[PDB]
DNA sequence: CAATATCCCGAGTACATGCACAGGATGTATATATCTGACACGTGCCTGGAGACTAGGGAGTAATCCCCTTGGCGGTTAAAACGCGGGGGACAGCGCGTACGTGCGTTTAAGCGGTGCTAGAGCTGTCTACGACCAATTGAGCGGCCTCGGCA
């Protein structure tokens, strides 16, 4: 998802389930910077 | 405007060329010749046509920055022109090779009969090479942990 961004930007996803979202913990990360830009109703984090 | 240069015209200039000549070797001229291959005849093949279908490619577009393109760059010599050196240029002869002629004799072409080499045969009869797929490796980029320099 941090590479095929161009393809994911092509469609209006209803929701993102970001499983084990502790992966996103640092704002310095490209992952975080890019994952902010996708458009959806809800962003759902399932991180224990 | 001045200057070096190219252009242009007439005098005077060896020999080059076009010609006439003798004469020799070859192009002609006739008769003969078989055989090349022209021509005629079928043989059988591929060149072509004609269909159905996928999938590969081709064409198109979109985004864009690489590369080309341009300007302006700063740096150094080919050109210009002269001075200046020796070297390319024009005659005397030797004899050695080249030609050419003679008689040098080696080999080829031809026609002979015999015969084994090669080149079209196979499904030969496989199985190298041809896909098909799998697996390893390196490299690169992205997270993550950790000392230290400049700032409160």
């Amino acid at each position: 998802v941090v590479q095929d961004v161009k393809y994911f930007q092509r469609v209006k996803w209803q929701y993102m389930v970001l499983d084990e979202a502790q992966a996103l913990k640092s704002s310095s990360s490209v992952r975080w910077k890019i994952l902010l830009q996708f458009q959806c109703r809800n962003r759902l984090l399932l991180t224990g």
